């Protein structure tokens, strides 16, 4: 009953239905492995269909403390409190959890996204105002018998599944490969190698993780450190040089469009990210097709064409493996064993020539630690 419990619009996040308060108020909540605060719209806003009414909840408790959360995209401020929370299409449990009631925001809520709140699934270490504000998943595990693990299968309308407390074998094929959670704050991982159509970018592997690499369902793009970004774009340009695009396309400032049904997928390369294994000097790779990193932009005005944004972009805060990377993989956040597992999803991306893949093992001769710090 947890399969197909996520919905979304492309580029706008994936969300799960939740209830807050007593009697229960239903809200759609974006699933975010890149933050650790649970927060809901709690005042009218132009892009909110509905919001949390604390005055109607007899179980609401005010903590008399404000909070401010800035993301890469957007920011909000609100009042901290606690209340009862359920997940109708999740484990049938009720937990009392910290909730930030958002009362002001800037560029956070998205016109027509269908969600009214955000569920930060990462660790206390990055919660605001500080790590004493226990995150939702921690409360769920402490207060119920739910095992300390969840999995995400992310697939304009989109869908997928969040399996809370377990792994659903019907959602993936082949083997699950595990990479260590380096540090419990973000879901921090280590990238050891990057290839563009099988050609190594040939950088010191620390560059891939300058200054951290994270797995983030709340960010859309694959975001890369400047030096890695520039090298990657050069290589993708070279692979695709049968066609020439404006510089603005490569910067995400501009769409690329082709007559409907004629997108030349085959001129764009596959990107392989090699992730650190659980054993010394071993790795595995996840392979990303252009159908993942060229993100379709739905717009009836442009619909004689298929139009796309380049969904790899630059970062000054390390690698972000966003939703564009997670799509078509089954990703297991195995908190109990401090590891992240990847497998090919039941909704994997593939055409008649190429397929997304998770494969290993690979060995490196180079004994260098790829961690930046
Ligand atoms: C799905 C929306 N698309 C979209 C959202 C974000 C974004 O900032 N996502 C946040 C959630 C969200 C979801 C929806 C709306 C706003 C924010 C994540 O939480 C960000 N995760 C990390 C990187 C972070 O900044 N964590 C903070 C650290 C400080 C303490 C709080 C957590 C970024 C992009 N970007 C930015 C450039 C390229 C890209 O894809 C596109």
């Amino acid at each position: 009953e947890m399969v197909d419990n996520l919905r979304g619009k492309s580029g706008q996040g994936y969300y799960v239905e939740m209830t807050v308060g007593s009697p229960p108020q239903t809200l759609n909540i974006l699933v975010d492995t890149g933050s650790s605060n649970f927060a809901v719209g709690a005042a009218p806003h132009p892009f909110l269909h509905r919001y949390y009414q604390r005055q109607l909840s007899s179980t609401y408790r005010d903590l008399r403390k404000g909070v401010y959360v800035p993301y890469t995209q957007g920011k909000w401020e609100g009042e901290l409190g606690t209340d009862l929370v359920s997940i109708p299409h999740g484990p049938q449990v009720t937990v009392r959890a910290n909730i930030a009631a958002i009362t002001e925001s800037d560029k956070f809520f998205i016109q027509g996204s269908n969600w009214e709140g955000i569920l930060g699934l990462a660790y206390a270490e990055i919660a605001r105002p500080d790590d004493s504000l226990e995150p939702f998943f921690d409360s769920l595990v402490k207060q119920t018998h739910v095992p300390n693990l969840f999995s995400l299968q992310l697939c304009a309308s989109v869908g997928g599944s969040m399996i809370i407390g377990g792994i659903d074998h019907s959602l993936y094929t082949g083997s699950l490969w595990y990479t260590p959670i380096r540090r419990e704050w973000y879901y921090e991982v280590i990238i050891v190698r990057v290839e563009i159509n099988g050609q190594d970018l040939k950088m010191d592997c620390k560059e891939y993780n300058y200054d951290k690499s994270i797995v983030d369902s709340g960010t859309t793009n694959l975001r890369l450190p400047k030096k890695v970004f520039e090298a990657a774009v050069k290589s993708i340009k070279a692979a695709s040089s049968t066609e020439k695009f404006p510089d603005g396309f490569w910067l995400g400032e501009q769409l690329v469009c082709w007559q409907a049904g004629t997108t030349p997928w085959n001129i764009f390369p596959v990107i392989s990210l090699y992730l650190m294994g659980e054993v010394t000097q071993q790795s595995f790779r996840i392979t990303i097709l252009p159908q993942q990193y060229l993100r379709p932009v739905e717009d009836v005005a442009t619909s004689q064409d298929d139009c796309y944004k380049f969904a790899i972009s630059q970062s000054s805060t390390g690698t972000v493996m966003g939703a564009v990377i997670m799509e078509g993989f089954y990703v297991v956040f195995d908190r109990a064993r401090k590891r992240i597992g990847f497998a090919v999803s039941a909704c994997h991306v593939h055409d008649e020539f190429r397929t997304a893949a998770v494969e290993g093992p690979f060995v490196t001769l180079d004994m260098e630690d790829c961690g930046y710090n």
